């Protein structure tokens, strides 16, 4: 495979070239005001769309350098900030307002790891003023406010969701159903959720949004991995016999089982899916005989109690009512088994909880506790027909995973106003030479961006703005809706704080991370 | 997949190019004096034709970008105006003059958002100009005058028209069949219609016209989702051993059952159709009950009475006469089953719009009542050759159509004049600012357009017709077959308000769509 | 598939390229002196003709607009004249050179729609003048002069046409066969023709002249039709073990029996054909009746008398000497069955003709009489070997088919001059403006036309010719054969007027249609 390969400036420029048409590609539609993009799909009606990420995960240049440099971005700015929407926009626009930026700069004759030295201890600083301007959410009441602000002025979704929230507690779990009747409606059930998501990206059913759902499915249990293990076709055996489906949670899959697997659901999509163990060492053990007495089954490890997954019988497996296994994410619902011995073992970890004393411990000890003591919330959302609930669901989901987002961190003034009230944080901080100053320049520029470009998507002038909310007072901004000065938090116009934090985070890195690369190897079409 | 991208004015000049060849291509066919357009197949004779909706689906540009302006029209001028084939023309020729006169604006400097602005406010206010200066119909005179006039003046068939109306009511429910006889008659029949359209476009029998007929169908009942749920073919042994065909009614249908059903009916074409179910909730449920007590089967899911998919019998299933189903509609014929439960489930829901009180409830309540208690009126056309039939069934199709379009929301002047008569409403609208202000005067040009472009199909100077037509009187218009003016009303050149109505929503809404979009990404050849 | 777009004269301008190539490729054979035109076939040897409508068929354009319009000549000008070979030439000549004369003038600025209501009206008037100056035939003296004339002075031929003609009446059926002897002789047998030709092309049995023959097969009638209909194959069990053939009359076949005839035919060839039912509704029935009776088998529909498709016995089928099908044309002969109960039917329908009293009900009850109690005259041409015989069959079939034409609407003065006697009719017509006036000069200039071209055909100065016939008596034309005006009809230089009205109207349609086209829709190679 022979390789093309270019250096420093050089290579960098190409890299930028390609970086700044995926930015202008994602820049209009942020804000309120933002426009629509024509995103031609090759068989149907060309998509129209005002979603960053849409357009982001869409466009794939065509020279191998401009691609790198689109993919660079996208691969970072997208792939970590998959919680919410917002923020993957603001960080590929800060990227490349910094990278764009800094090439001047060292193309002047500064020196890169000088810049890069600067341009960290400024982030740094803004994160810092960050954490202080701030201000938490912890009382229901501003829990519902947050909520309606995130849904637009929906009293009753933010009522309902802050009436799930502060009955499952801040980190409690929370899932959204479709009710099939006229009005939402709040429940609370027996499951549990642990951070394990799914091995295979075959296994996608119910296929939009990336997600895999099945219902009164069989649980499978077993510490040991069942990597390059055939003989897992017993349990198939009873999973047929029963057309109820099967889940299976081993230390890993690999080899026989993996490539079984994935043809099989490809050519027959057997109702079967494969998830990691959800902890480590001895609290993976713990953790999966707890799932064991709230599912009904049995760890198929042969160490203690003889069991193998050469037999299955129907009550060695176990059962629940339904679950959701996504990226990163899955959930089990409504398990089966020994409502008894569940709370004997409630009782063994309060009395671990009692004895225990270390900090790791006892937090892994709350966490298991937690797992099977409280129940999820499921929001079972409601309406007049589908047409209407499956948008209904989604603006559900966008609000409750705002707030959620909110409740960690706390919120600041949205419309990227909080940038603009982090740059007199910027003084009081010292270079250490002219270059690691240049690099403090660069984030006094770039901080401007995102308030700039929301204006200028509302067709006003965005220096304009900006100087004008830059002197005005601490609490007023600007509302790109209405398009004149409001104070925010009044409005509503706010933004949870870990979105910012993380965008400036990914912009700052990819940002080096571009402007230093030296060296580039592509290969030759 | 490479894609390219460009950016503002260049790429809706592209997008623009590619619309004015479809808005010229199908200008020609507008009006009676509609001139012909010669379509070459490839294999047999190049179709001449004089209709908009055929010139228009035929089109496809080589260029990607005038491909996406040409089928960003079509999707939605085409696909919103399925109602009759008047309506797509003119909703294509005013959003392409929408579209070129502010492309002009926004490229001397005006604010795109503004000009949108303006443009959605002089909309409504012409819509609510309409809907004042309509007339509604609602005698059976009435009625008979304006199914006569969209029958060109056939006394018979209009007669007909409204005898059938009349006799089932404004809301009923109305089908056309070829009587085998020399006359055209009137029958009432039993049968129900419900809201639902065919899921698999591969159904397609009696393809012309896009319809899917089949004689003599078992019916099956399923409140439970049969989506990847094989052990349907049960069902189809009976459905052999009979050879009567059969329908089947599910919450939905996927995966297996999907995908056996297409390549089935590719390569076999067994007489089966499925269909979503027609409510929502509780009310799909109910629905389904009363439409099993009408065709004397029984609903497949397990709750309540025990009865699978798995196992069938020939009283288990439904039977009825006839059944209809195509895009978005379908409907059953001649229900077998219980003739007394049948009255005594109309008592039910008698007793039961007795008790209930909420507005959703009896509405729902008389929506269930009337598709049992009512039974459809077909039309037997009927004539001395099926050379005859064919046509004369097409053409009481389009009346019927027209007349029921005109009972909705009333009738206007034909031949385009409404929208002139609509002009002096523009007045009144004051504007926010300047380019708002061009936002009316575009308004205030392309309403002139649909006449304009009539008296040219004529022959005739347009611009000479319509400044006599604006400045004659409010009941007088221009008549192009006769070629001179008329009273509309008394000669009968009109068109149903909804037609107008929705062709200048769809027009507005993809003009302001194609002169606002910022980036259009394609794929590259 | 992408497709290009021309307007307007642009359009035109390609099509009438198109179309004077066909134009002056078939011009050149027409008339007795008629030149010869060598077509290539790959193959073989060059095939040398002197026919117009092979040149016709042959010529297909590369360009895709100048194909267009040579396609459109041809699909009306050939496919609405297959009665003779004569009439084709003319009808294209004459659209040529009508829509080349008017293209110069709509390019010289006159009304397209005006010019062809002008160019209407003017062939409403030439057509009335032509059904004034023709005059009948109705005496067998003249039949014998006109079959004789049209056969070229064979009195023999002309004589025994004559012979079968008043033996049949004027609407009655003739065929010819091989009499496998010297002499021809004259037959009248039992048979039954109806005007339904067969379904599938791929039926062509003796395969020269698209026609299917069979001999002594076995008759199926279903009212009930057939379409995707499976279980034909019972019938063609009983049509395997007797190894006669079989031929079927449906309402229609479609699906199972369509596709898997089709095929069978196409690689068994089973001496099977399908041909849609004769009449129409109730008129329909009562003639299949008819024919059941006539043949000895039965409907094989489920109504009164059980008998269905999925059972055949040798005796329900019916039973005839010979059947030939072809386009639209399908006749039988020599059937089989209850000749008492024939006579039996026969009355009935006597005694049903006495007592309706409509119109269309005598009419039809005429139809089915005629059908059963009036044999078909076949006439067995004969000669010394079948090199000659088949050669004669063809003049046979050639004076008959004119004679057949001629008694229908008279005939007239032949060599085109006919169209110059109506010439004078034009001066009566008054224009209503002057581009009605031009499309009334177009027609004055384009009548000449035929009799110009059969003497540049002859070689003689065309102009002189036919100002000379012009000022000449009206009983004197132009023989090209002996270069010098003669008394036509005396003569014998004479031609149908149908073929001539047929004509004329092909030609002002397609025409009025060629230079009133508007937009032209292609696929881009």
């Amino acid at each position: 495979a022979a390789k093309d390969v270019k250096f420093g400036a050089d290579a960098r420029a190409l890299m930028l070239q390609g970086v700044d048409l995926l930015a202008d590609a994602v820049a209009v539609t942020m804000g309120p005001k933002g426009r629509t993009v024509i995103i031609e799909q090759s068989w149907g009606s060309p998509k129209v769309t005002k979603d960053g990420v849409t357009v982001a995960k869409s466009i794939d240049l065509k020279d191998k350098y401009k691609n790198i440099g689109a993919k660079l971005v996208q691969d970072v700015a997208n792939n970590t900030n998959e919680e919410a929407g917002d923020g993957t926009t603001t960080a590929t626009v800060l990227a490349r307002s910094i990278a764009k930026e800094g090439f001047e700069k060292i193309s002047k004759g500064a020196n890169p790891v000088e810049i890069r030295r600067g341009v960290m201890l400024a982030v740094d600083a803004v994160i810092a003023e960050l954490k202080k301007q701030s201000k938490p959410v912890t009382t229901p009441e501003e829990i519902a406010q947050v909520a309606t602000i995130s849904a637009n002025g929906d009293k009753e979704i933010g009522n309902i969701i802050s009436d799930a929230m502060k009955k499952v507690g801040r980190k409690g779990v929370i899932t959204v159903k479709d009710g099939k009747t006229l009005n939402d409606e709040l429940e609370i059930i027996e499951g549990m959720k642990f951070d394990r998501g799914y091995i295979s990206p075959y296994f996608i059913n119910t296929s939009k949004g990336q997600k895999c759902e099945f219902q009164d499915a069989y649980v499978l249990l077993s510490e040991k991995k069942i990597s390059s293990i055939q003989s897992i076709v017993p349990a198939l055996e009873i999973a047929n016999a029963h057309r109820k489906p099967l889940v299976i949670i081993a230390e890993d899959v690999d080899g026989e089982a993996l490539s079984t697997l994935v043809l099989n659901r490809l050519k027959v999509g057997l109702q079967v899916v494969a998830v990691k163990a959800p902890g480590f060492g001895d609290n993976r053990k713990n953790q999966l005989k707890d799932m064991a007495i709230a599912t009904g089954g049995a760890v198929f490890g042969e160490e203690g109690l003889t069991l193998n997954l050469e037999d299955v019988q129907p009550h060695d497996l176990g059962k629940v009512g339904e679950v959701i296994v996504t990226k990163d994410d899955a959930m089990l619902l409504k398990g089966k088994g020994d409502k008894a011995q569940i709370e004997k073992r409630i009782q063994e970890i309060i009395e671990q909880l009692d004895v225990t004393t270390s900090e790791y411990e006892k937090e892994k000890l709350n966490e298991r506790l937690a797992k099977l003591s409280d129940g999820v919330a499921v929001l079972k959302v409601g309406g007049t027909s589908d047409v209407e609930v499956n948008e209904k669901k989604d603006r559900v989901t966008d609000a409750l995973n705002a707030t959620r987002a909110a409740v960690e961190e706390g919120i600041v003034l949205g419309g990227g106003c909080a940038l603009l009230r982090c740059i007199p944080a910027l003084d009081s901080l010292t270079p250490a030479n002219e270059d690691q100053k240049i690099g403090i320049e660069i984030i006094k520029r770039t901080l401007k961006i995102p308030a700039m470009t929301i204006a200028k998507n509302a067709g006003v002038e965005g220096s304009l703005i900006v100087e004008k909310i830059m002197q005005s007072s601490s609490e007023v901004g600007y509302d790109a809706m209405a398009g004149d000065f409001v104070n925010m938090v009044e409005k509503g116009i706010i933004d949870p704080t870990k979105v910012v934090r993380t965008a400036l985070l990914d912009a700052a890195g990819v940002a080096s991370l571009l402007t230093t690369a030296e060296v580039v190897v592509t290969e030759i079409p």
